[PDB]
């Protein structure tokens, strides 16, 4: 299927949608892949990451065959013509809202349709919206400012519990603490480094990671540096 | 399987932990055979009775990536007594896990669910609603039979399930002659049933006789106290 995608049917469907405050559901071919299937496969483990409140799952509609879940295809109006087809919903299979048939399926539309339509907001893997809001310009306050945000999202390191997380803050303070030491010319140095090691010898959990510190390191970047 | 959720990594905490109870077979992953065939049925069973109990797969079949593998780690399973069952009470924390020496069958499932909840899953064909308000049917007096039959018909017509559709009329059926005959019903209806049963039976027209013998058997009386004709 996609990684922590659920797959739904007929008789598991409404009766989980029913448990969660907020689902997004993918309808598409039964073995879907390509493209499309990739970026809502990207957008659940970034959705998993992100939100403690969403289920992400997917109803493979088989037309013709010994039918599998054409009652759901039928329930919400959507055949071969229409995959794949993105709902979301708030707790009740019967309120919903379908991703304009003319929005491209990528994580960045996924992500935007979630939170155009939900109190949910997915950032970027890596990313502490926390942090994120007391980071803009960092580069370019004083520094003892630098100093200041420094200890204060220290303190918020050891407050954080999930072990993604904890790592997350910890690229966020060392990049804090490089760009206060080395200024703005930190932020090439490290994009190289982090590109020169994805694109080397590493694992799966490697190149998120790596994803993950490209993103981090995106917060400190300016427009112009003063 | 039908109505069994398939849980990752990802997903089994999360899912696990918004249904008041969930059953989760661990296995090998794309799984096959006889104890998932009865896992199947459980699932198919659960959901006719309730809509409380999340039925889910983890495969973990672990030669790859090691999908799942952290998640049979964290409960301990093994390729090496595959399928394991589990039963959570409403997170991923609190669980019961099903002893290894029970044979994983539909009607164990059932058991091991009301032994370890508060749920019920019901006997094919039973429609708890009629049952709750069916006991002793057989000895109330003439017109409160009238009005549950009333009452029933009522309920049978706005029914959405097809199953449980079709079930109402065994029950109306059952609780029109046993109105009308009395306690003899219960034993003319049975030996019809049991006749048909001890026929030569295809499996699905063998679970149907069941679900009307179980349907009957809400109307069976412990005591006789109501007068005959
Ligand atoms: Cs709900």
């Amino acid at each position: 299927t996609c990684t922590g995608c659920v797959d739904l049917d007929e008789l598991s469907f409404e009766k989980t949608v029913e448990r969660f405050p907020y689902s997004v559901v993918k309808f598409d071919i039964a073995y879907p892949y390509g493209e499309k299937h990739e970026a809502f496969t990207a957008f659940s483990k970034s959705a998993h990451k992100a939100t403690k409140d969403l289920l992400i799952a997917t109803v493979g509609v088989k037309d013709y065959g010994e039918l599998e879940n054409k009652a759901l295809g039928d329930r919400y109006k959507v055949d071969d013509k229409n995959f794949p087809s993105i709902f979301l919903f708030k707790g009740n299979a019967d309120e919903y809202v379908q991703l304009p048939s003319h929005v491209d399926v990528t994580l960045d539309n996924l992500k935007a349709f979630v939170s155009a339509n939900t109190p949910l907001y997915i950032g970027r893997d890596g990313c502490i919206k926390e942090f994120n809001e007391v980071l803009k310009n960092y580069a370019n306050i004083p520094d003892a400012e630098q100093l200041k945000l420094i200890e204060k999202l220290q303190a918020k390191q050891e407050q954080l519990t999930d072990p993604e997380q904890q790592q997350n803050a910890r690229a966020y303070l060392i990049y804090m603490r490089k760009i206060h030491e080395v200024g703005y010319d930190f932020l090439e140095e490290e994009t190289k480094r982090l590109l020169r090691l994805k694109a080397g010898k590493v694992t799966e959990a490697k190149k998120e990671e790596l994803l993950r510190k490209l993103n981090i390191l995106e917060v400190f970047r300016v427009h112009k540096v003063t």
